[PDB]
């Protein structure tokens, strides 16, 4: 549970990070 709700946030700003990023 704490892994997966862990895991997701991760994901979550990585894809804020990659959308930010060019």
């Amino acid at each position: 549970f704490f892994h997966h709700i862990f895991r997701g946030i991760v994901h979550v700003g990585k894809t804020i990070h990659r959308l930010v990023t060019g």
